[PDB]
């Protein structure tokens, strides 16, 4: 359940209407980690199995704990990997609506990638969810160059990474309920706002 490569494996002749690109947290397994699968199952319920492609950020993104201390909150190699996936989605399925998300180091990776992304592709990301956003204080709860109305941050009280630290405390591991309900609820609402239906 922790590995999904729907975009990479998918046939361009039968593109999904929605493509979700997600970055896992530090030390998590597969390319979806602990929260990704929960969001994925709810997206599948809303758009149908063939209506949405779930794609985790794998490849060069090793989710190494130490990389969270680098300038952008992740490595340059990881940012190149996620940028490449957004570019692949744009090329393979020009008409698909994109949505993204990330947890912990993956949240910093999603923010850094979206910030560097060509505006024409970035503008196709209808909504982005960030859990335990490591650059929450630094970026004042925003993703640079990306609208606030398309952003939803889940930062628990007591989760030190949300207040400028890199210390991992218990609240940082309590995003399960958010991944099962409000996060997919937000993503679904943002997709329907632009796609109708």
């Amino acid at each position: 359940r922790t590995t999904r490569d729907d975009l990479i494996n998918g046939n361009s002749a039968s593109c999904r209407d929605v493509i979700f690109i997600y970055a896992r947290g530090s030390t998590e397994t597969g390319n979806l980690g602990t929260l990704g699968p929960s969001i994925a199952s709810n997206l599948e319920s809303a758009f149908g199995k063939d209506g949405v492609w779930i794609q985790g950020v794998g490849g060069a993104y090793r989710a190494t704990l130490g990389d969270a201390a680098l300038p952008r909150g992740t490595s340059s190699a990881a940012i190149r990997e996620m940028l490449g996936l957004f570019q692949q989605a744009n090329t393979k399925c020009p008409d698909a609506t994109l949505i993204a998300g990330g947890y912990s180091q993956g949240a910093a990776l999603a923010a850094a990638s979206i910030e560097d992304l060509d505006s024409a592709i970035r503008d196709k990301i209808a909504g982005t969810v960030l859990f335990g956003y490591t650059k929450n204080l630094q970026n004042r709860g925003r993703i640079p160059n990306y609208p606030a109305d398309r952003t939803k941050v889940f930062c628990n009280t007591g989760d030190l990474v949300c207040t400028g630290s890199l210390i991992v405390a218990a609240p940082h591991l309590a995003y399960g309920p958010d991944a099962r309900g409000p996060a997919p609820e937000f993503l679904i609402e943002k997709v329907r706002a632009v796609r109708g239906s």
